[PDB]
């Protein structure tokens, strides 16, 4: 089975850095997030995979789930918002990239101690 | 020729999504029987972007124990050529395989980009 920090990669890294309006259809594509579905919302990060398993060091904050294995980082990252369209319909799923540079909140688990859960871009 | 470049000529092949003679005509082409039958290559079927973005995914051992190989979350369209038994140089004769796999490419530089073609799974 994939594990949490495999999937927290394979649904939330880029760290090759979405210049265009296509970013998130060929992504969502490639990252498997459109098989079955169209995953509605999704955020990738643009760094490395190092700065962004550091953030678990960085500073504790609660979970949406109530959970107190989450961190935000403490400074903003290059970020990528892919939101499905009003008009998007399976199988052609349809998304909006949307640039920013923002802080992230993940939740951390295991040994390596790693993200293995998106919470929020504040 | 840069590295990125060489697996370009060696490995992509976004034109097609092959026949029988597939192999024998790429292989030649693409100068993989210039100074001996290159034993077995395989030709991805897919955009460069597509196979470019590999290098941001799955991250598996390499083959020769290197840590930057990637494997595709997605299949790709793929073409595999094996040289056949009876090939003789400068003759070269391959059997020619299309399949759909996740493939593992090989990636370095800056730009951080497939150099080397490294299985099929
Ligand atoms: O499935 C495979 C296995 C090997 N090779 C080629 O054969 C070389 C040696 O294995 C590799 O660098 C690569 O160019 C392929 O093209 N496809």
């Amino acid at each position: 089975k994939e594990t949490a920090a495999a999937k927290f990669e394979r649904q939330h890294m880029d760290s090759s850095t979405a210049s265009s309006s296509n970013y998130c259809n060929q992504m969502m594509k490639s990252r498997n997030l459109t098989k079955d579905r169209c995953k509605p919302v999704n955020t990738f990060v643009h760094e490395s995979l190092a700065d962004v398993q550091a953030v678990c060091s960085q500073k504790n904050v609660a979970c949406k789930n109530g959970q107190t294995n989450c961190y935000q980082s403490y400074s903003t990252m290059s970020i990528t918002d892919c939101r499905e369209t009003g008009s998007s319909k399976y199988p052609n799923c349809a998304y909006k990239t949307t640039q920013a540079n923002k802080h992230i909140i993940v939740a951390c688990e295991g040994n390596p101690y790693v993200p293995v859960h998106f919470d929020a871009s504040v």
